[PDB]
DNA sequence: GGGATATCCC
DNA sequence: GGGATATCCC
């Protein structure tokens, strides 16, 4: 199974979490700091090299976005049975302090969801599968950067911005919540619950439709979410 | 004095502004593409000792959020003269057709620039100085990332994510502009034309006090400010 | 012009 | 939760 093996080679075959800095044309090293917006990039160049790898050996295409703006990460699929396509997106995620509870960003909830063709690579519907990695770290910070330049040689010395990494798969509507993960910019919001309730997929909709019709309807201003829902039992009661 | 003297190494002191790959402890380096969230922080790294070799060479204190969602990224300061702090800020934005117009986008509309202490590092009162430190570049058209891992020694056959690099010195006022640069996240619009204008600091409004009341009186939306105001052209009468 | 990619702060 | 960094895409 695509998945089985998938999830195997996540955990630990021989892989080692260890990004140091970035690199100029003029041969000096600059590191890293808790930039979300670049960490994010770091976790997928991980991801990169082992979906590929399996992929391969189970005879499927994969497709990162030419453009930008469209979801998601990875497209893995068949010619041959071209509609079979599955849909793998990294997503990140960081803790201060050991075994906390944590949550993610899902994406968006009026683009393709509703729209089928807004803003995905392929249009909604060639998708039968739609996966998540999920990545949790310990951050290391009290942050102000580094405050120096680095060479080939001082690789040892660099500090990463990371500490304790933790990956996990799972099928999005399995750990999908109820509550916006991101306001203005209109995210779904993940569970807030222990990582181990992740790999397990302890959620809270029953199966993928309740998922999507959730999140179909779940208006966008407070003012129209209170005469309808704001969460799974006012959704649910509102199935009568 | 500071300000020129920031332009001066910032302008050819050697710097060629050019990264090549992430890199790894063990030396083993991967290639970039022109994803925004990425470049407009490696663009950072790169000002960060450039900055500080000036600042900390006519004695100023140097000032970096903790949180990645404040303004601005630096924050120079004296302590003889505390209230007299200074900001900087990197802007970059690209180009195919190494010439055609220009767009930034210089921070959102509702927030220090109408309370005071909304999303920044110090009180808004408390600067004298907003500066945007501006990178244009030319980006190789489409994107093609690859996922070849090379490393030191191949350090030229990896390909660059951009090439012909431009940095511009000038103040925040000098450069805004009348219309939004993004709208669900509500940022200022940098003015529309080319480069050198940017250099010239040849704008639109008449001082760093109109473009205030102007940003500060932006309507959220069309609806609002389609009766109010649009431009500044339109902004003049109104203030009668 | 409005909303889209990611995930975060208070 | 609402608004914030980064800027773009269509």
């Amino acid at each position: 199974s695509l998945r089985s093996d998938l999830i195997n080679a996540l955990y630990d075959e021989n892989q080692k979490y260890d990004v140091c800095g970035i690199i100029s044309a003029e041969g000096k090293i600059y590191p890293l700091g808790s930039d979300t917006k670049v960490l994010s990039t770091i976790f997928e160049l991980f991801s990169r090299p082992i979906i590929n790898k399996i992929a391969e050996k189970h005879g499927y295409i994969v497709e990162e976005p030419k453009q930008q703006n469209h979801y998601p990460d990875f497209t893995l699929y068949k010619p041959s049975e071209p509609n079979k396509k599955i849909a793998i997106d990294i997503k990140t995620t960081y803790t201060n302090k050991e075994n906390e509870k944590i949550k993610f960003t899902l994406g968006g909830y009026t683009s393709f969801i509703r729209n089928n063709t807004k803003n995905i690579v392929y249009p909604f519907d060639q998708y039968i599968a739609h996966w998540i990695i999920g990545y949790v770290y310990t951050r290391v910070a009290t942050r102000k950067s580094s405050l120096k330049t680095y060479n080939i040689n001082e690789l040892n010395e660099i500090p990463k911005p990371y500490k304790g990494v933790k990956v996990f798969l799972q099928d999005k509507w399995v750990i999908a919540g109820d509550l916006a993960g991101s306001g203005n910019t209109t995210n779904i919001g993940s569970i807030h619950a222990h990582y181990k309730d992740f790999v397990e997929g302890k959620g809270i909709f029953d199966s993928e439709d309740e998922f999507l019709d959730y999140w179909r309807n779940y208006e966008r201003t407070s003012q129209l979410r209170n005469d309808k829902y704001n969460n799974i039992s006012e959704y649910r009661n509102w199935i009568y």
